[PDB]
């Protein structure tokens, strides 16, 4: 007999925004092989020279005075830096606002401004590879300044506001393919810049309604392609930083299946050579091409094509110091059960006669990314799910014929399993972060000794908070269906008892090409609810989850809805067969694409066990893929315009007809830029036709990602305050 | 052993939309001294005479096969019939559609057409007063045809789509002040037409979002002058039906405080002289003016003004056949409690030295509208509130010094005790209709014998249905605060039991010049919920409502909402003393302006007696009157643009701040043009900042007047479903 009270306060709503839980990552980047940038720890920014415990104050409590410049970065000369803050701060991935130049010693603000124009907003500044040369993007125009005090030079200015995007990515590139906003890349020599110019005039335009703006609010118009519409028309240009600065346009290939090209990847192969990944409009035919920036001569080095589509076309080709044989990562057949994503080798100049396909790694697992390759001998470092899909571990292999894989850390202090590392220019030291399943562990390590030769950032306060609050028990119960094994992640409220029945939630994302069951450390509304309300949560990554086989990924190609619905529902079936789960209170949640799923999965099982969930909800739930971005629609459903009959069954209406007793809900901001309000509007219309019971909460004229702490706090509060009633008996 | 069965079934929403409760009112109109239209009640169109039960079917039941024309009007010569079908209403009265002309007996339907154009949608056609002459308004252009066989001829075409209106009303001149879409007047002889030209060029424009139209739904722009904006430029023009049809325009007076004006009332004095009412922008000066058509010159007749505002702007004076003294209705002091609305005599040509004002009526009551004046006698027939403000009865005063208002209707029927009458050209024969609280009756009568020859429509189905189900018993309970009187209405399902407790739902409308506590028979969601769900619903006409004193109207100048809030909370506190009613379950409802009330009456009384309303709700509420039409904001809260500071204290936002835990609902269609959705969006923003629980529903791209049955039943089902789980414990 024992009691074991363990009376510690349950996690409240504010805990996610409590400074104790305010996880800090310096996000160090190797300035050289002997030191890293060592950004803000708790204020001043030092330069912790990794050689021998030496820290030099490069930045001090001075950016606090400069109107709280959110972002900061120092030029390669380490002598003049740029600070940047925001006025009317919009950054979902936008990152606009004010830029300022400043001095390395201290103080000295300097408004980096467009020529002939005073202090004004700037899109992006960045740094060059050499000395203090910088650029800045004003109203879709790239201007360059080799010297900090040098008068601005209009390198290119033909870009137009919302019409021509050169030096920055438009919304489709900012959200669907590049997933990054910067569309310029410096050459290795710091003399040339390769950028992308996008014409958007032919692109169809939508207008987001506005209410809260003014007494006569007007719609914000911008281009937003859809299925069967006109995609942005991109071109690739190269312009020098000095002298003539000639613009050179690179010719894409003219294959019969190469109708329209997406620039999924472009990188300087050398100071004059460049490697570009060009994908067909159907997103099922990719071509890796090697071109010459100063010459413009293009020649293909590889080509791949898949029946369904190509995944992770954002490959990063890591090159040698002189354009010698380099590395790549791609899907090799790997026999049965999916052409797994493994590493591959390319020679310096692969002849058109044959390819250099050389799987450095082989096995039923995938490499998430290639970390780095260093030329003294044979060392490729990378992150992979080799040990387990739900974990990202560090691995190293050798480029010489031995091809021997090797772990580096394989667990460290306080239960760390998840890994993510980053090497320097010359292997001298590499950073490593845990971010799971414990507190993130910012650390330095040395390639030879492989030892933590000083603690970088541990966040002991986070451990104190996690031991001072009822952090819910983490559990795993891998499931298996048909010809695949599906991960899972059930949670228990740390006061659980097998005798006491407890309610259940299913959290679903199911994004095609991503994963939800990961050992990354995270605290969100689910953690609070399992703490504040004590309901188990289920995270099942059904068919189409990433890093689990290309065949599994393509299982849902043009077959959305049903398969993932089957997986999530069968996860619910598996959870109900226990004695600690009461059928009275079982709920679901979703968001973004998962919102779709969060709506698609409310049918009746059998006849006695109908109305599978008492309550459900969604957030920004995509419902019609015709009304969503073309780069996404055509990817998983093919090109429109020819009536492919791949959209009628995709509409969630077909499933929402029943809605017998489920207490549904929708939360959707008015001014959503990713998933338009039209999706919620159509769903509500269909619901009205079906005459169902639901409630709606709205955010008037707000962005999609909730980049305001008040917005996120209110959102999590609303979700909790919604599940409380339907989980109360 | 067998007692068989008893008891009658209660009332459910399905009953409302069953055919049983439909009030098939024919709405007959006195064509001549001894005949009325006797329009459709259960099919065919039949003409009747008062002499001896004369039956004359003019049109068969062919409207069903005539594409189910929504409306029809016979030609004034009783020779042609105009059918209106395929109507797509946009406002309350903008029934744009298709018009087809046909011969009186039957056969040969002919589609009215614009010149040189085939069948197309028509804004309005109408009929003339004599012969077969007609007009029609197409794309804001008035064309006329004296001869039906004669094709369309151009008459006036200055109109522009949404900018220039000829003979019709814009939104402001349809819904706020003129309260109808009729802006054209036929001369008694059918020789000239008087039409209003509305210029919207300087009127600001607002877009209403569309969320359902197509792949890229676009906003709808229309001219909605907000508070502190420029009202449309209205001019009056008289045109001839023959010859050159040279236009002549009316010249308004030029008092220094009436430059910006509304033509709030204009009625033909004769076939060439007219009386027109100009109400200035501050609506504090209303000049009645006599104009001659052939010269275009307007001669001033009289002026009216008040310490707060003018009222009853569309009471058309009745001009005698000789143009002698017309008996208009103006605010005479009538002792205390403000200047009651009593009849004023005005001679044909009153001397400028002194007018011929004469208070025909008198008493602690007023006249709602004046039917006619028997030129062959000292009899003037009208409808007035002589008995009670909540009942209207027919009366006949003496235009000469007799001044005897006779007891004609005056409770001549046992049940309704509430009346509405309409006389002929000779006023010998008149139609009478009860319209509550009993089942409405339509009856013929003569003013000589005051005898009921036969009932025109008895609503037999309505009577049997009102006897079928357990009706809610009607009750009344006057209240008084200070020197103000306020009626009240309350219902019970008539199967009330004192032991069982029932909750209270408070319904408010509260708009100036209205009467929520009325003895009108009606079937709605209120009685359905009272019957089936067992609740008692209270209506209390607070301060600011009309028909009970010009002072009791005008005291709310710039203080619109607070006084009626005090009246309603007094009603709550003085009604919750019942031993069969409880403080736990108290709920409120609101609509349009009442939504503000439904939100403005939820504080926490003191500190202990909080939780005033358990589950409140509202429809299209208004919180910031700046975002609303100037003709309502300025008219009661003071003119906008001057920062009256009533536009910063009449916001319920600071009032809805507390709302600590009370659940609340909002319902608002997307395409609302009564109270723009911006009000709801701002309210939601405040609530998110206020951090209070709320719910919401949406109707995408739906007008405010609920022009469909399915939408109406969905709304009623949704509101009753909201209330049913918010009452039961």
């Amino acid at each position: 007999e024992d009691n074991s009270l363990s009376q510690k306060k349950k996690v409240t709503v504010e805990d996610l925004f409590s400074e104790d839980f305010k996880i800090h990552d310096p996000e160090a980047k190797w300035i050289s092989d002997t030191e890293f940038i060592y950004r803000e720890q708790k204020g001043t920014v030092r330069l912790w020279n990794v050689e021998t415990n030496t820290s030099t104050v490069l930045i001090e409590g001075k950016k606090i005075e400069s109107l709280r410049a959110i972002r900061y970065e120092i030029s390669p000369d380490r002598e003049y830096a740029l600070f940047s803050y925001n006025v009317e701060p919009i950054y979902q991935h936008s990152y606009t606002g004010y830029y300022v130049l400043s001095k390395i010693p201290h103080g000295d603000p300097q408004s980096l401004d467009p020529p002939e124009v005073s202090n004004a907003k700037l899109q992006y500044a960045g740094w060059g590879p050499k000395g203090q040369q910088l650029i800045f993007i004003f109203e879709n125009n790239i201007y360059y300044c080799a010297h900090v005090g040098k008068q601005a030079i209009r390198v290119v200015s033909t870009g137009k506001e919302g019409v021509i995007y050169n030096g920055l990515s438009d919304w489709l590139y900012e959200e669907e393919i590049l997933k990054t906003h910067i569309a310029h890349w410096w050459s290795p020599d710091g003399t040339r810049l390769a950028y992308a110019a996008i014409n958007d005039s032919r692109v169809p335009i939508m207008e987001l309604p506005t209410y809260t703006g003014s007494i006569y609010p007007t719609v914000k118009p911008y281009h937003y392609p859809k299925a069967g519409s006109e995609n942005p028309s991109i071109s690739l240009h190269v312009i020098g930083l000095n002298g003539p600065t000639h613009d050179l346009e690179m010719m894409p290939p003219d294959d019969p299946r190469m109708r329209e090209y997406y620039i999924t990847m472009v990188k300087w192969a050398t100071s004059t050579k460049v490697a570009v990944t060009w994908l067909n409009r159907a997103q099922n035919v990719s071509i890796l091409t090697l071109c010459d920036a100063t010459t413009g001569v293009c020649t293909k080095k590889h080509e791949d094509e898949s029946e369904a589509w190509l995944h992770r076309q954002n490959e990063e080709p890591v090159f040698s110091k002189d354009g010698r044989k380099f590395f790549f990562i791609r899907a090799i057949p790997q026999g049965g059960r999916g052409k797994f994503y493994h590493i591959t080798v390319s020679s310096s100049q692969p002849n058109s006669s044959n390819d250099n396909i050389q799987s450095i790694t082989s096995g039923d697992w995938d490499v998430t990314k290639i970390l780095a390759y260093d030329e003294k001998g044979n060392k490729i470092y990378f992150l992979s799910t080799e040990d387990l899909p739900r974990r990202r571990q560090l691995y190293s292999a050798n480029t010489v014929g031995n091809f021997n894989r090797q772990c580096l850390s394989c667990d460290l202090v306080e239960n760390c399993t998840y890994f993510s590392a980053s090497f320097s220019h010359s292997m001298d030291f590499f950073l490593l972060k845990c971010e799971g399943p414990g507190v993130p562990m910012v650390t330095v390590h040395n390639t030879t000794d492989k030892k933590k030769m000083f603690d970088l950032e541990t966040n002991e306060h986070v451990k104190k908070a996690i031991n001072d609050r009822q952090m819910p028990k983490v559990e795993y119960r891998d499931i298996e269906i048909d010809d695949y094994n599906l991960p899972m992640q059930i949670l228990k409220p740390a006061t659980f008892t097998d005798t006491t029945h407890y309610p259940l939630l299913l959290v679903v994302d199911g994004t095609p090409g991503s994963q939800s069951v990961a050992e990354k450390f995270e605290v969100s509304w689910e953690t609070v609810m399992v703490s504040s309300h004590g309901a188990v949560v289920v995270k099942c990554d059904g068919r189409g989850s990433g890093f689990q086989g290309t065949k599994l990924l393509h299982e849902v190609r043009r077959r959305l809805g049903l398969l993932e619905e089957k997986d999530q529902m069968e996860a619910v079936r598996t959870m109900l067969k226990e004695q600690y789960i009461d059928r009275t209170r079982v709920a679901v949640f979703g968001k973004d694409y998962g919102g779709y799923l969060s709506t698609y999965i409310l049918p009746a099982k059998g006849e006695n066990q109908g109305q599978t969930f008492t309550c459900g909800s969604a957030l920004s739930p995509i419902t019609d893929f015709k009304l969503y971005a073309s780069a996404f629609s055509e990817r998983y459903l093919g090109l429109h315009g020819l009536d492919n009959r791949a959209y009628e069954m995709t509409k969630v209406a077909h499933r929402v007809s029943a809605l017998e007793e489920q207490q549904f809900l929708i939360i959707h901001p008015t001014a959503d830029e990713k998933i338009h309000f039209q999706h919620t509007a159509e769903l509500i219309t269909q619901l009205i036709r079906g005459k169902a019971n639901y409630s709606l909460q709205i955010y008037p004229d707000e962005s999609h990602y909730f980049t305001s702490s008040s917005l996120k706090q209110h959102l999590y509060r609303s979700i909790i305050n919604f599940f409380v009633e339907c989980f109360r008996i």
